[PDB]
């Protein structure tokens, strides 16, 4: 129950991240979307993610429910077509539609 990632003030447990990615990926895999998620993520920000691209983003929710439509909020789980985790990012602390990385702890 440690915070794998911390987005602004939000604590995500490894299980939170995994469930988000898992959802995002099962959709990616079928070629489906839910309110435009998962979305390809360009990485214009320049994050040097530990896994290779291309990357996809899927909302990760501060209430810990898996995204299934509606407002996506400020946080995103980044994964690739091999279901690998790249990271967790957020709009929280960034200027607009731009992102900043979530910290570990
Ligand atoms: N400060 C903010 C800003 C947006 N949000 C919500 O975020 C969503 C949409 O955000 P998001 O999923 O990131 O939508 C982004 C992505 F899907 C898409 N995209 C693709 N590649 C990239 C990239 O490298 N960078 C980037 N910033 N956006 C990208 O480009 C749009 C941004 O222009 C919306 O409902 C907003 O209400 C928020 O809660 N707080």
């Amino acid at each position: 129950e440690s915070c794998e990632y911390t987005c602004g003030s939000t604590c995500y447990w490894s299980s939170d991240v995994s469930a988000a990615k898992a959802k995002g990926y099962s959709l990616y895999e079928s070629g489906d979307t839910i309110d435009d998620y998962p979305h390809e993520y360009h990485d214009y920000e320049g994050f040097d993610f530990p896994v290779s691209g291309t990357y996809y983003e899927y909302p990760i929710m501060s209430d810990y429910d898996v995204y299934t439509g509606g407002s996506p909020g400020a946080d995103r789980v980044i994964f690739n077509g091999d279901d690998e985790l790249a990271g967790v990012i957020t709009h929280t602390g960034a200027s607009g539609d731009d992102f900043v990385a979530c910290s570990s702890s």
